[PDB]
């Protein structure tokens, strides 16, 4: 049940997700999952990042869900549940700005 996950923030806006993530205390990979503002049936993974070029900044990735029942950011790497997707990206950075580390405070 996606709604029971502490990293699932539900229906909050993109601007709100940035307000929460742009905190100097958040290390790289601090994240949250929310509903997309514009895409019905898609979720959004918002992630904090930090580099000397840009300093602290936030990236947003669209998580698609198939009717067939699979979750993915890239169609080449699919998961049976959102929870499995989060667990996988907490170990592999792949194409993300950083691996997922901590749930947004
Ligand atoms: C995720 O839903 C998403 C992905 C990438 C950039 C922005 C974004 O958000 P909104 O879909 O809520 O605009």
């Amino acid at each position: 049940s996606i709604q029971a996950e502490e990293w699932y923030f539900g229906k909050i806006t993109r601007r709100e997700s940035e307000r929460l993530l742009l905190n100097a205390e958040n290390p790289r990979g601090t994240f949250l999952v929310r509903e997309s503002e514009t895409t019905k049936g898609a979720y959004c993974l918002s992630v904090s990042d930090f580099d000397n070029a840009k300093g602290l900044n936030v990236k947003h990735y669209k998580i698609r869900k198939l009717d067939s029942g699979g979750f993915y950011i890239t169609s080449r790497t699919q998961f049976n549940s959102l929870q499995q997707l989060v667990a996988y990206y907490s170990k592999h950075a792949d194409g993300l700005c950083h691996r997922l580390t901590t749930v947004c405070p």
